């Protein structure tokens, strides 16, 4: 199989294309149910007074969270996955001929949740991004460490229901930075909102050090 | 075409469990949904009538393995690597490290996925999908493949819906709507509200093969 070397010529093309037209593109993933709907919506919000957002949303139905995301002003692409169990480039690719790029600073992807298959599938995306959450479970970060190694921005969220489920999120703190030292690790609540400044950090950040 | 080759390999493994006297079980779930605390008690509760296996798959199967182990099941670690799934050919190569003899009920842990294991029978008598309110109460709208192939459709963690602001009446009629066929039961394995409901299912589906 050349699957994993033709998807990456296609993420470099896509990389270009948006780098042509000055789009940073951040590629969302997580278990399912994290809460990286939540987290673009919230992102949406608080960046449209400084960026033009698009979204590209991926699942076996793309619908329910299109709408979402379209709600909050964002024109949003979706992506009916089927069966497949991940996004790739090639897809990613066709999506962003429906977008204006021209008129797009940001692009927010939400890719399929699952935290195995995507961690092959560069999407042509600058930054890369996990979610995982407490609820499910404590273990989930050194059960799945080849997604973590993947992610520049881990985040660990629901820390509002961590007790709730026994969870440990020191361990899963530590657990984030020893598996990928290289990544920033963030502890977040979407409901009350603490830790959510050092996403907004983080998205910044990695505007201003594009190419 | 590999799915042919797997269908073939279920028959194969189901007919080996037939011949045994033993009565499978694929638990297949979300990340974090409650498979493996759900078996834990569901161990705890049939260890005295019956003699119980299990087949832990994950990425890193040890984790859960050991988990079943301390309740007194026999164990067999499946290490899945990249591959988002179990199927009938790793599952049958498992049921050749077990005494089957020694064997009433079987417990196979499937890979955390929403997707892929719908299209993967892996040779058992019942099937079982475990999502939780903490996933949202679309998740079982959003996969309604995978809901088509259960015999027991499991709510879990409804001591967390509020939380969440998951409305568990609509995903039990989600449920419902999508497969008229299957159980379904509101759980939480923390209050063990529930738990009686999908006891009695396991216990059912045995005396019905
Ligand atoms: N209490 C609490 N609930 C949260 C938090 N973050 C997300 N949620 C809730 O979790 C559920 C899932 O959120 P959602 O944004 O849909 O996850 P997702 O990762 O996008 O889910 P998916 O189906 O596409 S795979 C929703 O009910 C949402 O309200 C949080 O930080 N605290
Ligand atoms: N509050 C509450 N917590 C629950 C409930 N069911 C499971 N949990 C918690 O959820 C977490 C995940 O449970 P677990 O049994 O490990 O899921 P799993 O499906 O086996 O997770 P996986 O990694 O193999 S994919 C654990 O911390 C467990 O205590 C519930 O009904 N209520
Ligand atoms: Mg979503
Ligand atoms: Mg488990
Ligand atoms: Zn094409
Ligand atoms: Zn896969
Ligand atoms: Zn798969
Ligand atoms: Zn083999």
């Amino acid at each position: 199989k050349d699957i994993l070397k033709a998807n990456k010529r296609l993420a470099d093309k896509n990389r270009k294309l948006l780098n042509k037209h000055g789009v940073v593109a951040f590629d969302f993933m997580g278990a399912i149910g994290s809460g990286k709907t939540l987290l673009i919506e919230k992102l949406i919000d608080n960046l449209k007074d400084k960026y033009k957002i698009a979204c590209i949303a991926g699942d076996v139905i793309a619908k329910f969270d299109a709408e979402r995301m379209e709600k909050h002003g964002a024109k949003v692409v979706p992506l009916n996955t089927g069966k497949e169990c991940h996004l790739d480039a090639h897809l990613v690719g066709h999506a962003l001929e429906d977008l204006n790029l021209d008129e797009i600073d940001l692009l927010f992807i939400e890719n399929v949740g699952n935290l195995i298959c995507p961690a092959d599938f560069d999407l042509g995306t600058h930054k890369r991004i996990v979610v995982i959450s407490t609820t499910e479970g404590d273990d989930t970060i050194e059960k799945h460490p080849g997604i973590m190694k993947t992610a520049d921005l881990i985040v660990i969220n629901k820390i509002d229901l961590a007790d709730a489920v026994g969870a440990d999120i020191k361990k899963m703190e530590n657990d984030a930075k020893r598996i990928n030292p290289d990544a920033e690790v963030v502890l977040l609540s979407l409901k009350t909102m603490e830790g959510f400044d050092k996403v907004l950090e983080f998205i910044e950040k990695s505007v201003k050090e594009v190419k």
